[PDB]
């Protein structure tokens, strides 16, 4: 395994749709495992994402009429997590001080509907619901710019 660069430790919430995470090698597991954990983990952190850019979104030119809380918004990363789809690893790092595994992994894609159902299930108004699947796309589609990149441009 390859050390962490510099570019993981900066700020990538540019890069929507990808994620990194980490986790530390813990008492009786083997580095393959705990790259599983790092690797699942940085999965939730693009959904983590997500929820913040629809967040960020509504606290805008919001179109959105409903109220929704942050307590709402934390609610919304299941189901966004449920849906993401060929989440792809990007890159695996040590680091070399506790050797704790780091793991990059970008979405690339979602699956609408099942998105859409799991909004829907919440208090979340048909417009409402409605809004927030079609921004999930629009981050989707605007994530070609970066797509699969690591060392910033």
């Amino acid at each position: 395994l390859q050390d962490v660069p510099y570019w993981m430790l900066q700020n990538r919430s540019e890069y929507i749709t990808q994620g990194v995470d980490s986790s530390h090698i813990v008492d009786g597991k083997k580095t393959e495992e705990i790259e599983k954990i790092a690797t699942k983990r940085a999965t939730i952190r693009v959904a983590q994402n997500i929820v913040h850019k629809l967040k960020e979104a509504y606290l805008s030119t919001n179109r959105i009429k409903q109220k929704i809380t942050n307590e709402m918004f934390i609610q919304m990363t299941q189901p966004i997590y449920d849906s993401l789809m060929n989440v792809d690893r990007l890159g695996i790092y040590i680091n070399p001080n506790n050797e704790e595994v780091f793991a990059l992994v970008r979405a690339r894609g979602f699956d609408k509907d099942a998105l859409s159902e799991g909004l829907h299930k919440m208090s979340l108004d048909n417009q409402a619901v409605s809004i927030l699947v079609a921004k999930v796309e629009e981050i989707f589609k605007d994530s070609v710019n970066y797509g699969d990149v690591k060392v910033p441009i």
